[PDB]
């Protein structure tokens, strides 16, 4: 309460670095306690985003992202049940050049976080967290739900990629902390997008005619998203990310010749 | 051979970024093939380090580190069996300011890589890679070997920490790629140092008198290394590393009161 609200302030000070690990771990514990009131924790994070300073606002977004990724699932479930989330579409801090330059990334980051919650609301699970493989959701999903879902992943992916940063813009610790989290979400979201496409291909011959047409349209849009993903991971390579963590994309884009099973 | 030697050159071009993932994956496969001659692969990497340019030299070091971490164990085994490794103690590239500033990090990085090989030679396993826990090497090791080993970890740790970089010096993609690998080694080396201390404490009352004195000296030096580690991880926090990857140090430094079981 007061201990919750004070930690939120400590994670969002004016200092030019991402939120400290010590404050983040306390918040994460907060989400795991049945007696903590989630909505009050969320609301203190929204209030910080009405601040006029870019640093405060960006750190509040980053703390929110970190809780969505490492926190108990009850946090993202609450976020997804609201009707309005971040409204920072017109944010502009003009107090200094850094301000002007960071304002754009704030707009774009906040839109990604909104879309992450909206996707949870739509399908009732977190694409980043579910079982992968052959025994896992994305892969073992009936043809109806699949056709429904894949387009939601694609939308979340597009918002993630519109962050559109270049290596030479990663110049302070606040934006770099954002990027590292975005990187983690990007790799897991790709894994799930890929798994879904694998299911599609598996089932794309045994299916109705109009289905196979929705199908085709997804594979279609997946191949252009593949290209964008590769540009994103190349920023990651330029910045110095351990090449062991970067996933190998040499996988599933040759079969565009079912654009004729519409025999 | 020629395909091996050409990839080594591609990983070590003059471009200001770490070695590309595509070249690194090929080399890693090279280490896993029984027919590849390891010594010739190693020697091409040493030759690149006689180049006059800081960029070539740093990338050759980074490629070497990456192979020691992700490659087959036969690579580090060969490195450890030589008598001389890197000799870059006097390296200085004066062609430009970046040169002067990067030369120091090259000296320090190359010393760390030498000590990593020498430690493998001394104990016949990689501290970074062995089973952790309660069923694992560091932990289930007789009192004699333990007293022998812990001081080797400490030495490798010290060399790692002498890299001594600050956040504001991480300004290009070559040094940042080095740092990310150093970060990975640091966290695993700490885990193993910690596990060893846990074993010590476990066995430090049931042991001979002179033993308990060597013992005491290690715990002694571990507590000051704890402090240095914490400064290192704080650079990592400043730069923006995902706080989920940074380990929690709130663990094993209160018992300095066996400095009296020398009753
Ligand atoms: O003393 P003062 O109040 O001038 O500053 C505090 C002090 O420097 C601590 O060392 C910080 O904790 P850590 O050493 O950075 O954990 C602490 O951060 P936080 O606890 O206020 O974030 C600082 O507030
Ligand atoms: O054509 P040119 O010879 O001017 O340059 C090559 C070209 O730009 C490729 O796209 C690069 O591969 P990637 O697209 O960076 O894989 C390749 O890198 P590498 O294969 O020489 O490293 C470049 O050499």
């Amino acid at each position: 309460g007061s201990a919750v609200s004070k930690t939120v302030c400590k994670a969002t000070t004016h200092e030019i670095m991402g939120p400290k690990k010590k404050h983040l771990d306390y918040l994460i514990q907060c989400t795991n306690e049945m007696n903590v009131n989630i909505p009050q924790l969320a609301d203190s994070l929204f209030e910080r985003t009405t601040n006029s300073s870019w640093v405060v606002v960006f750190k509040s977004l980053i703390t929110t992202h970190h809780l969505m990724v490492y926190g108990n699932e009850r946090f993202i479930q609450y976020l997804a049940s609201r009707n309005t989330l971040f409204n920072l579409s017109n944010f502009l801090d003009k107090s200094g050049l850094q301000g002007y330059d960071m304002s754009t990334f704030i707009r774009r980051y906040s839109r990604y976080l909104n879309e992450k919650a909206v996707s949870y609301r739509q399908v009732a699970f977190d694409f980043t967290k579910v079982k992968r493989g052959a025994d896992g959701v994305m892969r073992t999903m009936n043809t109806e739900k699949l056709l429904k879902t894949v387009p939601i992943i694609q939308n979340q992916m597009d918002a993630l990629l519109d962050f559109n940063v270049n290596s030479n813009e990663l110049t302070n610790g606040v934006i770099n902390a954002a990027f590292m989290l975005l990187f983690k979400d990007a790799i897991r979201l790709f894994a799930a997008y890929n798994e879904g496409i694998i299911n599609l291909l598996e089932k794309y011959f045994d299916m109705k005619k109009n289905q196979c047409k929705e199908g085709l349209d997804i594979y279609k849009k997946f191949l252009t998203r593949m290209t964008r993903i590769s540009e994103f991971l190349k920023v990651a390579e330029q910045v110095g990310i351990d090449r062991g963590d970067i996933p190998d994309l040499s996988q599933a884009p040759s079969s565009l010749l079912d654009a004729l099973e519409q025999h």
